[PDB]
């Protein structure tokens, strides 16, 4: 059976933790790894899924996971400038180490349920645009956009394989 090596980055407390325990747990209420067998479009395969900011202590197995993660979610929160411009960092990392330029990704933008907002929607599309990746507005909290950006991901792996 297929099975798909997912990578959620970006800064401390943008939400990927979250966003994956609504993925895979179907809560939220306010574990770095999980697995869990879906179906997407059909298709049955085991998502397992590393939770990652970059500076946790097992640091070994963070750049293992991330030669081996086929696809990678860029999270940022829409009221967390720094973790906007922190993007750019994680997405050169990725690139890096993949020795790649041809990396399955999407980009996130999580905690749209709040009303402070100091990233504006069109500058991540424009960053997205510029990365060629989708865009993808989610919230942990109301599950917003959190199927559509992991079914994303996947379906952009697909393309890429
Ligand atoms: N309102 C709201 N809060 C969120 C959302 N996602 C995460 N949080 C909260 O943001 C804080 C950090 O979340 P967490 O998952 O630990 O961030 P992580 O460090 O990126 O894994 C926690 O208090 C979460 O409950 C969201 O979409 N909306």
């Amino acid at each position: 059976m297929t099975e798909y090596k997912l990578v959620v980055v970006g800064a401390c407390g943008v939400g990927k933790s979250a966003l994956t325990i609504q993925l895979i747990q179907n809560h939220f209420v306010d574990e770095d790894s999980y697995r869990k067998q879906v179906v997407i479009d059909g298709e049955t395969s085991l998502l397992d899924i590393l939770d990652t900011a970059g500076q946790e202590e097992y640091s070994a197995m963070r750049d293992q996971y991330m030669r081996t993660g086929e696809g990678f979610l860029l999270v940022f929160a829409i009221n967390n400038t720094k973790s906007f411009e922190d993007i750019h960092h994680y997405r050169e990392q990725i690139k890096r180490v993949k020795d790649s330029e041809d990396v399955p990704m999407v980009l996130v933008g999580n905690k749209s349920d709040l009303p402070s907002r100091t990233v504006d929607t069109k500058q991540a599309q424009d960053l997205a645009r510029s990365y060629g990746i989708p865009f993808i507005e989610t919230s942990a909290k109301t599950r917003q956009g959190v199927d559509d950006a992991f079914y994303t991901l996947v379906r952009e792996i697909r393309k890429h394989k």
